[PDB]
């Protein structure tokens, strides 16, 4: 019990008890901060921030170090931001930050399970959903899920793999690290301790007679090269890159050193993805689009954020994907092979497929999210 212990390493035991009390209360965040004359611990539960303890300023340097080791961070470093992860099942993100009386730390505490969705719960529109299900059922080629960090690329990969997880396929994975176990799917973790890297593991994966193979991310030329070869020898391969557009995936493959022709004969599709917060149904306010907002699309009724208790910070509860699914055809292969560039590839793709903005803009029309939340990402 955190509170009993507070009355009294015991620092390891305090920190763990605090984490335990935080989950027990349903708290989303823990803050440890140093003030000149005192130290402070705050918890946020359901948006509400509060001071749960104010122990001696002298403990500060120690609570900061303790959290640092747990998240695998530099105790010697004090002048710059640091971020790491712990899994305890609870995904805790830890952020330390230089501050005039000492590094402030925050522990973000997420439910690992709410992140686990099925393929029809990602917010794909009917078309994208239909086409993505046909893409993942193909015998061979590369399917890439792309977007910046926090796009939820891990979730969609997992949803897709799960859609395929039948005893008629052999689905193997290499991950850094494994997010959770799927069951039916052989999952492998990159372990630096034995030079077990994305490249080595994926190489071994191919001697395991797989039908489908997942790579956590393609980071280097070598992992890309093996991925391209896997996909050209009869395997369906799925991965991520953190590019900002669908067509931008082609470019990054090229810039890394993959032969333009080999990108053009291996790539099946690129699912570019973003997360937008879904407006709180309770306090979401209708309004009538002014002339400048109509330019972006009778009275057009959209919705605005505001804020209530069911949301907290802002009028949003939960989030949902918006996508642009790039599908390789004959004419796109020519454009990839000939290195025509992003502008020519997009222009080709627009005949059949809307941009992410338009997909987001469609959801705004539906009143699922705000115009701000879609535009701010573009
Ligand atoms: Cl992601
Ligand atoms: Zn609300």
């Amino acid at each position: 019990d955190f509170f009993s212990l507070a009355e009294e390493a015991p620092i390891i035991k305090l920190i763990n008890a605090m984490l335990g009390e935080a989950i027990k209360e349903g708290a989303s965040d823990i803050h440890i901060e140093t003030f000149e004359k005192t130290l402070s611990i705050r918890f946020r539960v359901d948006g509400v921030l509060r001071e749960v303890l104010a122990p001696s300023r002298k403990l500060s340097s120690l609570l900061v170090s303790r959290v640092k080791v747990m998240a695998k961070l530099d105790i010697a470093e004090k002048r710059v931001p640091q971020d790491g992860r712990i899994s305890l099942a609870v995904d805790v993100r830890v952020s330390t930050m230089p501050s005039s009386h000492g590094e402030r730390v925050v522990m973000r505490l997420l439910d690992k399970n709410a992140t686990r969705l099925d393929l029809h719960s990602l917010g794909m529109t009917a078309h994208n959903h239909d086409n993505f299900r046909r893409l993942i059922k193909r015998p061979h080629g590369i399917i890439l899920v792309t977007g910046p960090t926090g796009s939820g690329k891990s979730t969609t990969l997992y949803a897709g793999l799960q859609e395929l997880n039948s005893s008629e396929r052999n689905i193997l994975t290499v991950e850094d690290p494994i997010e959770f176990d799927i069951d039916g799917i052989g999952q492998t973790q990159v372990n630096p301790r034995v030079d077990m890297t994305f490249a080595r593991g994926l190489r071994a994966i191919l001697r395991q007679d797989p039908d489908v193979v997942m790579v956590g991310e393609i980071r280097d030329l070598e992992t890309a090269q093996i991925a391209v070869q896997a996909s050209l020898t009869g395997h369906l391969v799925m991965s991520t890159l953190h590019t900002n557009t669908a067509v931008g995936a082609v470019t990054r493959l090229r810039d890394m050193g993959i032969e333009p022709f080999l990108i053009s004969s291996s790539l099946l599709g690129v699912l570019a993805q973003r997360l937008v917060r879904t407006l709180c149904p309770d306090c979401k306010e209708p309004y009538e689009a002014d002339k400048e907002q109509r330019k972006l699309f009778e009275p057009l009724i959209l919705y605005r954020a505001t804020g209530c208790p069911k949301c907290n910070h802002k009028g949003y509860r939960g989030r949902t994907g918006i996508h642009e699914l790039l599908l390789v055809d004959d004419a796109l292969q020519e454009l990839i092979h000939s290195e025509a560039g992003e502008q020519a590839m997009e222009k080709h793709i627009r005949a059949t497929t809307p941009s992410i903005r338009d997909d987001g803009l469609d959801k705004v029309r539906q009143g699922i999210t705000s115009l701000e939340e879609v535009m701010r990402g573009s």
